[PDB]
């Protein structure tokens, strides 16, 4: 089995609050984290926002969710978006209150932030397995200072965030991760790291893991073959483990905006297809040197079944019965 078989269920507290509840494969209602734990899932990814006006996914939100994750005996992977809202290649908005005019001040705020985040979990007796300094930062982070017009600033910021973690009171230092999107593209992965490391602002010793997103419905170029090559080269070039930190497969996709990759076009859109995809994906990761695992993204987000894609349903739970699909067992046993 893979070192990590995880799921990002960040939305959980928001759904439970809205009255949502789930049922195991026996139709017995039961806390989602315990349903997942028993199925084999051994790690939970949680997105963390800095100062969202409405509190969604902030530090307190994540503390409540992490408490339950620890209880169920699963590890914790904190996905720091380093923004007050969704962070990705098209939007890396610096937290309100943080600097968009002074790198010195910004580096300090980020260092203080990660230090504080880690310290707060330590004060709540919660260990952190993985923590990513940013989410999909291929186009940089904390704009404008961290735009790709300055890979030096990007490197200096990552260095600062990394050390905020290294300097924290967490008994064991969490694995520090850098996460980029389009994991199937070796050229994009390599350019980011080679360019950022070339400045000396970011040290190879500053981080531990490589994280990549891997989706099948945003481009026919996302073949398992390209992913295999990209993951293979990441480990061989930089000598660090790799992790697929985000992925989905539809149980229903009436009309995709994009053609699916060639080595995936035979997989049907159904629970069964979801299982076949996951096993085929796990195969690539397992066969890669230091391929640590796979994290499904938001398998239980009832009410947002499409999860931002052009497909109809990417969930691993039945949006009518609130009952989890058999695919959870497949993910748990990867
Ligand atoms: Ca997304």
């Amino acid at each position: 089995a893979l070192t990590y078989r995880g799921a990002d269920i960040s939305s959980l507290l928001l759904l439970e609050d809205e009255g949502y509840s789930y049922k195991n494969l026996n139709g017995q209602t039961q806390a989602l984290e315990t349903i997942l734990a028993d199925a084999g899932i051994n790690s939970i990814r949680q997105r963390v926002w800095v100062n969202p006006s409405d509190g969604s996914y902030d530090l307190d939100y994540n503390l409540e969710l992490a408490k339950r994750v620890k209880a169920a005996g699963m590890s914790l992977y904190l996905d720091l978006h380093l923004s007050d809202t969704w962070a990705d290649p098209s939007d890396q908005t610096t937290p309100s209150g943080w600097s968009t005019t002074d790198l010195g001040t910004l580096k300090w705020q980020l260092y203080n932030y990660t230090l504080e985040v880690c310290n707060t979990f330590a004060e709540n007796d919660i260990d952190i397995e993985i923590i990513s300094i940013g989410n999909e930062i291929r186009a940089g982070l904390l704009w404008p200072l961290g735009e790709t017009s300055s890979y030096s600033n990007i490197g200096a910021l990552l260095h600062s965030g990394a050390w905020g973690v290294k300097d924290s009171n967490l008994a064991t230092t969490p694995k520090i991760m850098i996460h980029l999107d389009d994991g199937w593209s070796w050229d994009q992965q390599n350019y980011f790291y080679e360019t950022v490391l070339a400045t000396g602002e970011l040290l190879s010793t500053d981080f531990d893991y490589f994280g990549v997103s891997y989706y099948p419905f945003y481009s026919a170029s996302a073949t398992l073959a390209s992913l295999k090559t990209s993951l293979a080269n990441l480990q061989s070039t930089y000598d660090k483990p790799v992790v697929v930190v985000e992925t989905n497969w539809p149980v229903s996709c009436p009309n995709p905006a994009y053609a699916f990759p060639s080595d995936l076009s035979s997989i049907p859109f159904s629970v069964a297809g979801q299982q076949e995809f996951l096993e085929k994906l796990a195969a690539v990761v397992e066969a890669t040197t230091d391929g640590l695992g796979v994290y499904y993204w938001e398998p239980a987000w009832i009410g947002n079944a499409g999860l931002g894609s052009s497909c109809a349903d990417n969930l691993m739970v039945d949006y009518t019965t609130d009952e989890v699909y058999e695919s959870i067992e497949t993910l748990g046993e990867l």
